């Protein structure tokens, strides 16, 4: 399947769509077929918007995110301080997108950190992680696409409150 | 230069630029750079929406149409009857995006065409232009997000229009209703006096009619007093 063919499957995701707003689950579920990735995309505050899980899934600590719909303050604090993507990132990085207490099953592990920004601000995080494969170019232009669409898709969020909280 | 570093260059634009908007001008300038192309943003109309030209501005024609912001109404035309990725197109096809008559510039030229599209709708189209070398991969993934993102901005200001169209008339109405009979006279007499124009029927009424206004963001004020509603009079006067 060719990078064209990828990026295509976004592309048509944001063209077709209804309402005005892309759903980020949507979005978590086509990067996270793309890429074959486990994908989470997060706000500035770690609160989960979308995500699109499989080998993670079978961690209670996830699964109990998820419930609670955020991210460890820690880990978010973490990405907050990732200014750039940075890409393939091992479990024994702090960075690592899986359980550390899992070491032996995510071994080979790799963690990609995209950060989300939009109108020149930081707006959230989207991060991918696989069990195995390291990241390549092609899985760069996918994801930082698809951090920049979905900076742009906060942005106009946010402009609408913060326009509607200037109306008081 | 790699294709990551040609998606970072636009990115970039997207990321960083200042104001709500992304500007069609300055992506049409990313998307030359980044595809060493002749660039063509334009409206479902063939309004032309952001250019940047290079071998095009010797052609005449070429001129004429970045003078009437437009391109012909029968490319224009052509180009909404293409609704999928075209690439390579030449200069003896009816879609190539160099004049004809200038045939011997552009002889071995490419023409790509790439659809925008938003909320299942044609919103217009952008068009790439080189002279000697072929469209590849790489140009079309860029291409084909460019276009998508130029999609979800048309779609977004033609949203935020509809919204302030809603939000003027709601404003206006809660403000006209919330107008004694009274104040209601007095901002008629007001305009009877100022045709834009001036400060300076008792005065706490007047004074209390302008700040329901004021309050409703019908008018500002500074010395000096505007509507910023072109469509309050007509409302007023139809609310007695
Ligand atoms: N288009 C789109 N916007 C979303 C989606 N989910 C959340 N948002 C927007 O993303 C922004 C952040 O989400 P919030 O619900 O405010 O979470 P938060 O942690 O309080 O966000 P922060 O302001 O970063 O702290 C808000 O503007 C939401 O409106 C989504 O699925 N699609
Ligand atoms: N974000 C953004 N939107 C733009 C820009 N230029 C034009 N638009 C929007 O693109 C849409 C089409 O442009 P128009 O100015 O309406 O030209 P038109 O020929 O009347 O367009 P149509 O109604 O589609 O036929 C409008 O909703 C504009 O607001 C731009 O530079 N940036
Ligand atoms: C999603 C957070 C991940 C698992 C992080 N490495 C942690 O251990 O908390
Ligand atoms: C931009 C329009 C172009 C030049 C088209 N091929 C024409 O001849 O009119």
């Amino acid at each position: 399947m060719s990078l064209l063919s990828k990026t295509r499957e976004l592309n048509t995701l944001l063209q077709k769509h209804k309402g005005i707003a892309v759903d980020f689950k949507d979005v978590a579920q086509t990067i996270s077929s793309v890429t074959v990735t486990n994908v989470f995309i997060v706000s500035r505050r770690g609160k989960i918007l979308g995500s699109s899980l499989n080998e993670l899934l079978k961690s209670q600590r996830i699964i109990q995110m998820l419930e609670e719909r955020h991210i460890p303050s820690e880990y978010t604090e973490r990405l907050m301080e990732v200014k750039q993507t940075e890409s393939n990132i091992d479990i024994d990085n702090v960075l690592t997108v899986f359980p550390p207490e899992n070491r032996e099953l995510f071994i080979d592990s790799r963690t990609t950190i995209f950060p989300i920004l939009g109108g020149g601000e930081r707006l959230g995080t989207l991060v991918l992680g696989r069990v195995h494969d390291d990241f390549n170019e092609n899985d760069l232009v996918l994801g930082e696409y698809a951090a920049t669409v979905i900076g742009m898709e906060i942005l106009r969020e946010k402009h609408s409150e913060v326009e509607k909280e200037a109306r008081d």
